């Protein structure tokens, strides 16, 4: 409570996803850890968000850290959509 | 381009046990938080002082019982108990 933020971020800084879970769960948490940075008025950009995320995956969703280099221009959103859509198709 | 990610992890993942001199471990967490309020990500006196108390070991995990109080401590006040510490047990 007191140590929210410190947590959330202590979270987006270790995420770690291999398929073995619901994309959707995976979506959610970290949804939630950048709106409550975002509210706590640590705002984490598009950019960084998708670093942290693409460090995060493991298995076969290691493949998709090869676009890190466009996090810049990449959306958050189309990062999950791609992570989804291989959730999708491992199920 | 990574270095919002790098501060932020380092950060999460400090370590300080007085083996190395309290202004050298004082100049890197100043510019981490100098940067990151730079690049727009706002690390307010509460949480970075629980970031701080977090990677205090050997002796100096004893300080880390402020930490409920760190929402009124200062950065700065921290430091300076940190530094108070290394110089006791300085020749």
């Amino acid at each position: 409570s007191d140590t929210q933020e410190v947590n959330d971020i202590t979270t987006l800084a270790t995420l770690h996803y291999n398929g073995s879970t619901p994309a959707d769960a995976f979506e959610a948490e970290v949804t939630n850890i950048l709106d409550r940075l975002n509210n706590n008025g640590i705002p984490i950009n598009n950019k960084v968000a998708c670093q942290f995320i693409m460090r995060g995956l493991s298995g076969e969703y290691k493949s998709l850290r090869y676009a890190r280099h466009r996090c810049i221009h990449m959306t958050v959103a189309d990062l999950f959509s791609d992570i989804h859509s291989m959730y999708e198709e491992q199920q």
